[PDB]
């Protein structure tokens, strides 16, 4: 038999897969994992022959958060204010999309593993939930859905289900159980046939305009040409 | 009809795109005439609330394409007026969107401009140039994430996907949803409405509540406080 | 007019103005603000809820002090009108809203990290109708909270929020039964302070911090949680 991959990449045409495959730990993320999720998009931002990530998890889940029995350990999450964040590509600003595709839970860093992404694919039965938080969630959820609901997930570390996470705009898509990674990849695909550059400059322009003026905000967006 | 007609009802000014043949996209001109609208709503005191709508049954189906390379095309420059015409302005005083039909690529940028959106049962809503390949550059990318949040936003602005509007209520897009063809009456409604109260606080909290975005806690508050002096 | 009830590390601020329905003058703002501050410093308490007696929680501003010794101080330095609407507190509050919180108010509601709402409450920016400005931080936390498109709709029109609507646009976290609203709010309180304290209360914080701030400088701050 073949050493286990903590993370396997699967490419169809433009769409590249990045999936987190460690059964026994229910896909939690250690130093190692951490360090092939950040080169496994390192790779997909360099390549122009790939258009659209999906970041998944194997086994029926996406990420139950950083790996605590690491902790101590060759394999500990590796925290650092330069570098990588601790989860992997949490502090990465790539340059194309990426698709969270959600089964059984999404806790902790894998939570905020999928807010960094730019949509998030739910199956119907996932969970979700913050259950400190130093891989963007207290930057990116009140972004994404408001400070109000934000704070109370922060606050309370709560399970939201796949219908409240579709409610509050938190899970964008919401699939049948075990499907989330199929919706995802065609969703990614859909993307892919776009007008990618327009799609592209778009998508920059949203993300770069948190914490700017209107001015400056305008200024930026003209640049797209 | 004159691409950009300006109706009045006392305080309430509504400015209608009308180009039957194009279905309200709008060019150059039209454009120009918008700007000129709004500059005159603005300094006019006598005018309290503005209505923006589209006549034919639609609202703007975004810049004219079948006017690029003529005389006709939209002006594209880094100062001045934006594409559509008024997306660069910051107004005094509030505009009220009227949506029947489409309101799509720059159509909806020019609906994000407005504080406000009032819209017809069957209208539709998206960044249908997306499809297109033509970028936003009318504020939308500015404008949406602040509106709806970054999730809905980002889901807009890639897929370029249609919202309905039964989706754009639930998602905080549209603020009212109206029977099929009852937008500018029920938008004219509301500016009417708003006309009637006490107009200098409401301007004040109004530009306050725009002026925040992109300010820490602090600095907004302070911005805030000053409207005691209005 | 304000009363403080402590109950392990949940201390409970009312406002008590029978008369006025618990609208806000001078004195009161003082008193929100003395019991904010010493919330604040005490180590012994994890978390607060602020609430209104008399089946309301807050008309707003206390116009009838106009002019009056009473009145509420409004000075760009200092606590706000309000009293505690300025404070960026170390730990959070939770708004246990009965009857109505308005204007001045709902101001305070905002301010709040959460909100429980009485299912027959109403929230409102009813200063518009009367033409008072909205100093308290409303213009600028209701968009943040709620998005922009929802916040000028409440903000322009000043009209009136039921229970099921705040709750439907995220402006109320918890909606319960009728006279239930401190109550739930004091039991959510006393979960939160069984929750591991060092770590909430620092995530909190980033998620304040980062408004206003670029992707990195956010990113930088929230670091320093750890
Ligand atoms: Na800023």
């Amino acid at each position: 038999s073949m050493v286990s991959e903590p993370v396997r990449i699967e490419r169809n045409g433009p769409v590249t897969t990045v999936i987190i495959d460690r059964p026994e730990a229910r896909n939690a993320v250690n130093g190692p994992t951490a360090a092939a999720l950040f080169a496994a998009f390192e790779e997909f931002d360099a390549d122009d022959t790939a258009s659209v990530a999906v970041l998944t998890g194997a086994n029926g889940t996406f990420c139950a958060g950083a790996d605590l029995k690491a902790f101590g350990t060759p394999e500990a999450n590796q925290v650092h204010r330069e570098g990588p964040g601790p989860m992997g590509p949490s502090r990465m600003d790539l340059s194309k999309p990426v698709i969270a595709a959600i089964s059984g839970y999404a806790v902790a860093g894998g939570l905020e593993l999928a807010l960094w992404c730019d949509l998030r694919v739910v199956d119907e039965d996932a969970t979700m939930g913050v259950f400190p938080l130093i891989d963007g969630g207290t930057v990116r959820l009140p972004r994404l859905i408001g400070h109000s609901r934000a704070m109370d997930l922060i606050l309370t570390g709560r399970a939201v289900d796949a219908a409240e996470a579709y409610a509050i705009g938190l899970a964008n898509r919401v699939v049948p159980t075990g499907q989330a990674r199929q919706a995802a990849e065609e969703l990614a695909a859909d993307l892919a046939r776009l007008p990618q550059q327009c799609m592209r400059a778009d998508r920059l322009s949203a993300l770069h305009q948190w914490g700017e003026s209107e001015n400056a905000a305008m200024d930026f967006e003209f640049a797209s040409i």
